[PDB]
Parts: structure tokens; sequence; C-alpha cells
């Protein structure tokens, strides 16, 4: 029923009572886990009960629970959903689940922040027009010349009569990938697909590694329109290494604010299918994953021929040696610009601080183990040595279909 | 789609389902409602039959005899022998076969390229510890090859109804000492604190080094253990020298060539094997990040992150990255140096995304356990970080079991 759960470095162990609170299922069975999965394969009695337990979730959370303002609110939800199929949250619920949903997010190592997050509502917005606005706010605030401050923008909800509000890119920002005739790719891989929806929606397309891509905002049931981000309002950083004076030369650079802007957002049955969600980035993102990846930048191999290294055996390392110089350089060249970085050492470190907090607080904490443990240097880190239980709580972030 | 699981490879965008798992016969630790894939370890006539049954039936496909009169004569023969005598025996060729089989079906094995290359001595006939001992020795001897390392496993009695097992008391043949000091640090191995300390009260007379070579605590069926120390020239060790940092070899590192899991069940049709020591060629990272940089077990990472002059008040100059760089980097020049089989973290992964492609078109899948499969340095550099898996249990298996203490 309930998981031991042991640190193999400390040797200590944890009882996870928090899972029983789960309702929705994962992908795992008892003849086989499917936990490194990235994807999933993927009626009013049910949205009553989702939204009864999110609003006692929040009178709970301010300590009313009980009282006659948590009653009086259950009574209106209750009127509201048995004559109109659905109900709306006052601000502040809104607030208090969206600080929820990423406290419960498995996938995010950053939830030691999770109790500080700027909440725009924007759930009076009527066209991708206004959707820009909030957007470039969002971003405004959320850049704040450097110094990052975790944000979400809250657009209106999804409904049975209409099609959704979405935003068509996976991030605010993103740097457009150009398909070339001999089939390799000019910028970053991972956004083909996107660089080329917005071409065939009339976009003029550069020719750079590093073009960042404008914004398909989608207003319900109308063509997706295109707005290109203010360059100043981008904040990038451009990539030099603090002994290796060459790696400037090799013209990199990546942007500050790592936006999500394709998830879902759950709360007490509403589902919000635009409220992209930022914070600041943790080195690995860039510097392995974004960078050393094959399928991305994959710079692996330039910058360990500007090492000098012996590139034909595996066995000298230089692989290993190429990427964490790379990872050093993101975050020398973030500490110089004074944008907000944490390298993965801090972050796991705090990350662990989290789980203690969390065992206190709510009696276990959702973690998936794959995304959580870096990708350079895993056993390096506490994480690496610390069992983690995965399971799925609302309110949540969601993947979602693409809206095309 | 297929109702089998679909498993995706996110840097090819390559696609496959596995059908294997559904040969899977138990239960692991998940549910629907919460995953524990990273736990390492998670808590009869009628059910041994079934297994039986179910193993020669695997033994019988796998030599194409399937539905053949060997194949029900054999199956006849091992439900009368479990009708007089509660247990059954397995052929000689069965039992190489089944061991085979172990190695290939377990999921935290990145080796299992070479499954089908296991030389299986049988050991089935030993009666005494002192037996064990020279079965193990000569175990060692063929295993280490004065270093050109070849897998083995050697397989003593199963266990008997009633009568007590034949145990390796040691989690692997070879294991250096942890002593534990008066100001409660540890000089040797902290991983072997409780071994070390057995091997004493059991009459051992203990070193004060970092690299002492523990005895061996073998015990036959009813018996106390007993102990024996392995004659130096049958442990291969390697010193470990850095191929540009000079200093390096003055720390006097060193690690064994050999290892050998000596505390794991072989289960096989049913039969449990307490006692079947096997043992391949290390991976690089087993050594150089895990043995020598886990906080729990040598803790160098400080100290040569020192000697390369680091600064190691801040997590950010990556000074932790920088040094277990360099530790892996010795780990591979000494063992290369020193003609001992090793393989680095990029070609074992390698060779394993080979050996699933491999499995696919021979079983329909491959279970796999991605935390384990990762390597601990370096993940997303490697090609299995981005390979998704699936994991489950088959028989036979190499399982974990209680300490005989
Ligand atoms: C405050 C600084 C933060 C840091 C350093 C951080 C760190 C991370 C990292 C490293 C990942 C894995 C990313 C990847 O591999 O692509 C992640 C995932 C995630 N984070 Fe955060 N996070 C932060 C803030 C936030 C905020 C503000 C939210 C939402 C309000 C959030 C929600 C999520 C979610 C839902 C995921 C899973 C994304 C997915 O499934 O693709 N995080 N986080
Ligand atoms: C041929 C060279 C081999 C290599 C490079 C290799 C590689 C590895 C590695 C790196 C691990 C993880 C060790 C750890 O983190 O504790 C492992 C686990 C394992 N291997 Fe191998 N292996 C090899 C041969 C073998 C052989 C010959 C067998 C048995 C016949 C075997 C069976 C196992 C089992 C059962 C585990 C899991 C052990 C556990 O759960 O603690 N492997 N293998
Ligand atoms: C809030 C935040 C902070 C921070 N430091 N980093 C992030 C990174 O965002 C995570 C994104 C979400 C994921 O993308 C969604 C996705 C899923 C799949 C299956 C495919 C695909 N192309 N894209 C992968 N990385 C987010
Ligand atoms: C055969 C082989 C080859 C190779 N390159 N590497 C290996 C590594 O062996 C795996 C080790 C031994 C295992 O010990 C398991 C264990 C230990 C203890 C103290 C108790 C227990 N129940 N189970 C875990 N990791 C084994
Ligand atoms: C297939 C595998 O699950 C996939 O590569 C995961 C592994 N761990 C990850 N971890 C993080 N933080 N982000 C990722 O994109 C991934 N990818
Ligand atoms: C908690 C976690 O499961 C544990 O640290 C695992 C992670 N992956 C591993 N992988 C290997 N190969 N060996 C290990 O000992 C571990 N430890
Ligand atoms: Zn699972």
């Amino acid at each position: 029923k309930f998981p031991r759960v042991k640190n193999w470095e400390l040797g200590s162990i944890t009882y996870d009572t928090l899972c029983a609170q789960s309702q929705q299922d994962g992908p795992c069975t008892p003849r086989r886990c499917l936990g490194s999965l990235v994807l999933p394969r993927k009626p009013a009695e049910q949205l009553l009960s989702q939204a009864r337990d999110f609003i006692n979730q929040y009178y709970s959370s301010i300590k009313r629970s009980g009282s006659q303002a948590h009653e009086e609110r259950l009574q209106e939800v209750e009127a509201e959903v048995a004559s109109t199929g659905t109900y709306h949250l006052r601000e502040s619920e809104l607030v208090f689940g969206a600080k929820q949903a990423w406290r419960n997010a498995p996938r995010c190592v950053g939830r030691i922040q999770w109790g500080k997050l700027q909440v725009f509502d924007a759930r009076d917005c009527s066209s991708a027009q206004e959707m820009f606005t909030y957007i470039c706010n969002h971003i405004k605030y959320a850049t704040n010349r450097g110094n990052l401050r975790s944000a979400i923008t809250v657009f209106p909800q999804r409904a049975p009569g209409r099609g959704d509000f979405r935003i068509w890119n996976s991030q605010l920002v993103r740097y457009a990938g150009y398909r070339q005739q001999d089939g390799s790719v000019r910028g970053d891989p991972a956004n083909v697909e996107i660089t080329e929806l917005c071409i065939q929606h009339g976009w003029t397309p550069g020719n750079g590694r590093f073009d960042v891509l404008p914004l398909l905002l989608q207003a319900p049931d109308e063509a997706p329109e295109l707005f290109v981000l203010p360059p100043e309002l981008v904040l990038e950083v451009p990539l030099e290494h603090p002994t290796l004076e060459w790696f400037a030369a090799l013209g990199l650079r990546w942007y500050a604010l790592p936006a999500v802007s394709n998830m879902l957002l759950e709360i007490g049955g509403l589902e919000f299918s635009a409220a992209p969600f930022s914070g600041w980035y943790m080195s690995t993102e860039i510097g392995t994953r974004n960078l050393c990846d094959p399928h991305r930048y994959n710079i692996l191999e330039d910058v360990a021929v500007c090492m000098d290294l012996d590139t034909r055996t595996t066995s000298s390392l230089w692989k290993d040696k190429a990427a964490v110089e790379i990872n050093l350089a993101v975050l020398h060249s973030f500490q110089l610009a004074k944008v907000t970085i944490v390298d993965h050492h801090a972050a796991t470190v705090s990350f662990m601080k989290h789980l203690d907090n969390e065992q206190k607080a709510r009696g276990g904490c959702p973690a998936d183990w794959a995304w959580i443990v870096p990708p350079i240097s895993g056993s390096l880190t506490p994480v690496f040595h610390q069992e983690m239980v995965n399971y799925i709580l609302s309110p949540a972030f969601r993947y979602q279909p693409d809206p095309w």
C-alpha cells in the first residue's frame, strides 16, 4: 500500500503516503514498468468531483476548511455545473491551482521555488491580438533585465462548444530549424516542423542558426495568426569560455527565458489549453541537451576538434571532455551577462531540500527519476542516490495534442 | 497500433512494440497508480511443476524440437520426478541454456550483447566448503586468463527440501576491506563494512590498508561458513595512473580486474541455485565513477580536484565533473596499458543498442531497466539515454536473496 523509499548515500528511509491521493492512472502495470516512456499512449458527475476536491484543497490551504465561505463556495460550483455543464475559478483559486500544478510536476527539478510564482490572469482574452499583448508583458516581467522571475499567464479555459485557445509554439522563444536540399538542418532540428508552419502562414524566414521564431497564436475556431516578438524583449546570451579563447568564435548563443507554451493546465476539472509558464534555466538543459544532443545542435565534435582531442576512439573520453567545457561556458556566460542560471549540482541539492520539505508537508513527493537526474554526472549529484515514486496528482500540467 | 507497449527512440525517431513482455510470469512493483521503477529492491508442488514445464518448453523451443517426442518425454520425466521427490534435476545442456537465458533476461545489465558467450562450469557435484573453494579458484583462473577476460559462471548444488543451502557470504569474489575507525570514518571500502566484520568474527586477521582483498566466507549445507584466503597471484589488480597527470599514480589507487557477483540466486524452471557466482569484465564507469567517487564509497572526488587545482568551494566551477572525467580516463588508460579487458561507457552503450535490435528480431523486445542502463556520467552523451525501455521479469533469472546471516 505505502512504498518504502530509501536514499542510498545516507541510508535513510521514508514512506510515501501522498501517492494514495492519486486518482489518475499512469502507464505502468504489475506486468511491466513503462516509467521511461516520455508520452502516454493517449460528464457532470465527474467534473463535480474534481471541482469539489479542488475547492476542498483550496480552503484547506487557507485553513478556512469547513467554514461558511467554504460551504457557500461548494454551492456556487454545484449550482453552476448543474445549470451550465461547467464553472469558473475565482482569481485566488486559480493562483493556488497554478502553484499547486507546479508543485505536483514530477519532471521538474526546480520545485523548491513552487511557492513563488507570478500568476497573470488572461482569462478575459478574446483574440490572438490580445494573446500577443499578454505574452509580451509576461516576457518583460519574467525576464526583468536578467533577474528572472517565475511566471505563468493563463488564457481562457476550454469549453464544450468551441475550439481552444492555443500557442502553437512549444516554447515562447525557439530558434528556427531550416530543412536543406540535402536533408540536413540549419538551426535547431527540434523546430523543423514549427519553422515550416510559420513560413506557410506567411513568415519571411532567415537563414541563420539562431533566428528567433515568430509566435503562431490561435483564438478559438480561427486560423492561427503570426506575431513577431520585438527583438529587445528576447534577452539572449552569447556564449564564451573562461579560459578557451577560440570558443567565442564558434558564434554560439542561447536565450535566457525557458517558457513552456504547448502544455495544458488542469485545475479542479477545468482545462487551460494555453497557460505558458517560465522559470530560469539549469545549465545542463542548454549545455548538454540543446547543444550536444545528436538530433539537436550536435556541437560536441566541433568543440573537441577545437580542443584538439583524439576524436578517433571513444576511450579518450573526448565527448565527456567537450561536454564539460560547453556546460562551463554556459554557466560562465550567464554569470557574466548577469542572467539567472543554476548548475545541476546546486539545483539537485535544493531538490533534495524540497523532498524533505514535502515529506513533512504532505507525506511524499511525486518525482520521475529519469527526468530529475541530470544528463551529465548523474551519480555525482545526490538525486541519483535517491529513490523516487512517480504518480499523478491534480492540479497538473499535462501534455496535449498539437493543434493541427 | 497493436496492444503492446510502443517504444520510442527519441534520437533516431524510430519505433518498436515490445511483445516479449507478454511472456512475463511475475509481477514487478509498479501499479497503474504509482511507478516504483527507481527502487533498487522493492518488497510447493504445482507452482514448481508449472515453472518447470515452462522452462522445459523454452529449452525445446530453443533447440527447435518443440512438440516432439523428446519434448513430451522430458515433460513426463520432470513431473514423474516431482511426483516422487518433490523436486527435479536439469540435464547438463539445460543448465547451460538456462544460465545464458538468465543473463539474457537481466534488465540491469548493459553487457548483454555478450550473452551467448558464457562458459558454464557445472559444479553440482560439489559437496564441501573446501571444494567450493577449489571451484571458485578454478573459476577465477579461467575467467581472469591473465587479463584476457572471459565470461563465466560456476553453478553449485540447488536448494533441497529441508537441507541447508550452499552460500557464498561475500557479495563479490573480489572485495576490499572496510575498517570502521575509532573516529567513525572508514578505511578502505565502506560498502564492505559488514562483511569485513563477519570475516574478523569468523577468525580472520585483518590488515589496515585501503585495498586489502577480503577472504571468502563459504557455507556448505547445515555447516557454519568457512574462511578461505585467495592466493594473491590469482587476484589480478590494476594500479591506476593517468595518461598525462603524472601525480595521479602517486595516489596509490588500484582496482581489481574481475567483477564476479557471488550473492545472487540463479532460478531456472523453479529450481534455485543459491550459490552460482558469475563474472564478466568491467565497464569503466563502475570503477571510476561509482566505486571511487560515490560519497558513500571511496569518495575521492575532492582529493582529486584539489590535486587538479580546481575551485572546490563553488558548485559552478564543475570541479566535480572535471575530476570524475579524469578518474574515469585514468581507469581506461590503466586497464589498457595493463592489457586487462575493460569497456568504456560509450562502447558499451552502443553495443547494448545493437543488442536491443538483435533481440527485437529474435524475441520481440528486451527487458531493460533505464536507470541502470544509462551510465552514471555522461548519460545523454550515450545513445541509451534516448531509448525508451520496458522493464519486466522473465525466467530464468538472477534474483537478489536475503543475506545468509
Ligand atoms: C524556477 C526555476 C525552474 C527550474 C530551474 C526548473 C527546472 C526544470 C528542468 C531542468 C526541467 C526538465 C526540462 C527538460 O528536460 O526539458 C523542468 C521540467 C518541468 N518544469 Fe521546471 N523548473 C523551473 C520552474 C518551473 C515553473 C515556474 C514551472 C511551472 C509553473 C515548471 C514546471 C515544469 C514542468 C510542467 C516540467 C515538465 C516539462 C515536460 O514534461 O516537458 N518549472 N523544470
Ligand atoms: C561481459 C561483460 C559485462 C559487462 C560490461 C556487464 C555490465 C554490467 C554493468 C555495468 C552492470 C551494473 C553494475 C552495477 O551498477 O552495480 C551489470 C549488472 C548485471 N549483470 Fe552484467 N555485465 C557483463 C557480464 C555479465 C555476465 C557474464 C553476467 C551473468 C552471466 C551478468 C549479469 C548481470 C546481472 C544479473 C546484473 C545486475 C546486478 C545487480 O542487480 O546488482 N553480466 N552488468
Ligand atoms: C519552466 C521551465 C524551466 C526550465 N529550466 N526548463 C524548462 C524546459 O521545458 C521542458 C520542455 C518540455 C518538453 O517538450 C514537450 C515535448 C514533448 C515531446 C514528447 C516531444 C516534443 N518534441 N516536445 C521537453 N522540454 C521549463
Ligand atoms: C558480472 C558483472 C560484470 C560487470 N561488469 N559488473 C558487474 C557488477 O555487479 C553488480 C553489483 C553486485 C550487486 O550486489 C547486490 C546485493 C548486495 C548486497 C549487499 C545485498 C543484496 N541483497 N544484493 C549490485 N551491484 C557484474
Ligand atoms: C527516453 C528517455 O526517457 C528520455 O530520453 C528522457 C530521459 N530523461 C530526460 N530528462 C529530462 N530532464 N529531460 C528529458 O527530455 C529527458 N528525456
Ligand atoms: C535510487 C537509484 O535507483 C539508485 O541510485 C540506482 C540508480 N542507477 C543505478 N545504476 C547502476 N548501474 N547501478 C546502481 O547501483 C544504480 N543505482
Ligand atoms: Zn514503473
